[PDB]
């Protein structure tokens, strides 16, 4: 039906040249959806690229260092003149001899920064859509991180959902399968079926019992 | 009882001039504890010291702006001279036209690495106490921070509770009493009565029920 479909819908996925970027690139691909990635690396995104639209996959790519204030700005404008001013989907896909506590604010505020930056460029494009949706894809420095960004995405969720704008977070297992399989959880969030589905921060993670009593990532 | 005891337990509060941090100073020196605690101003620290040291309270204080790195190593230095290498509790009270993502960064940053410095700076002295105790004292701003805090709270307690480490984190309302209040907790998290109480994450909010269904911070 309608409400399960993504084709032709507009996805701008970061990091889409390896691991869950890449998934999530060919997950929506699968769908006949219209994406556009980025990556630093840009002969590995030639790579993906190629191999992508003889698969006929519709995805462009750029050079980008989502870390990079004027990068993000330079990406989104070359979202908004493709697209036409308007973007469905966002996937704000995170950046994967101890680390200090500089590398640990360093990572934790830069991965921050980068996701709500962008969602904030990609807001009046978002909005334009109409019905868009913001997807935040993302031990110690990745669990701080995925409790910020947790909190973020449902205070977006509650901010923006005047301007039709849904926003969710998920994350892959700790405990398992492909942790990539999770592309497809991605996808779901994002379909017209799943329109009243905001503010959920979900990990799928394999979970465990003790003594009969569970316990899942906190 | 000795298990409800802080008497003489020696104490480090960040920011105790003014909020909670004064309150937790206050709550801890009722209770016989000694403490030293810190301030950038150092007038209004001198004001607190004065008003505290006629009630009877063991207090001691020194400059420091905790958002600097360098000033963290000499406040520390400054402890564990006075405490004589041990350090029983350490209570980081983190620091209270509209916000950019620079902005978000910059404070989700600076709160996470000086409580995170600090705790490690602290770890040596919390050890050789034999039974420390860390306290992590701390909208969208701040929804963000608490987020990542009190996952590297639930950390620490898990890693270093060999070395008879306990860390918990607290949080006041959103919704209501004075603030201030919250301050008996903290000190009874840190009493031997309370040695079992690690990895908590609690916020005392008033609470809402809706329909009969009930609804908490996040």
């Amino acid at each position: 039906s309608q409400r399960w479909s993504l084709k032709a819908k507009t996805v701008l996925v970061t990091g889409g040249t390896k691991g869950i970027g890449h998934a999530i690139v060919e997950e929506f691909a699968g769908f006949g959806a219209v994406i556009h990635t980025c990556a630093r690396n840009e002969y590995e995104l030639n790579e993906c690229l190629s191999k992508w639209q003889k698969k006929g996959f519709q995805v462009t790519g750029s050079v980008c260092d989502a870390s990079l204030r004027p990068e993000r700005e330079k990406l989104m404008q070359t979202v908004s003149s493709m697209f036409g001013g308007k973007l469905d989907i966002l996937i704000n896909n995170l950046g994967a001899l101890d680390y200090t506590a500089e590398d640990f604010s360093f990572h934790i505020s830069t991965n921050l920064e980068s996701a709500y930056h962008l969602s904030q460029l990609a807001h009046p494009l978002l909005k334009a859509s109409g019905c868009g949706n913001i997807i935040f894809m993302s031990g110690s420095i990745y669990s701080a991180t995925k409790g910020a960004l947790n909190q973020l995405a449902r205070n977006l969720a509650c901010e923006w959902a005047s301007d039709g704008i849904r926003a969710n977070a998920v994350a892959p297992a700790v405990i398992a399968g492909e942790p990539e399989e999770v592309s497809s959880l991605v996808a779901f969030l994002c379909m017209p079926a799943a329109s009243y589905i905001t503010g959920q921060t979900i990990c799928v993670d394999g979970g465990l019992t003790v003594n009969g009593f569970s316990y899942q990532p906190q």
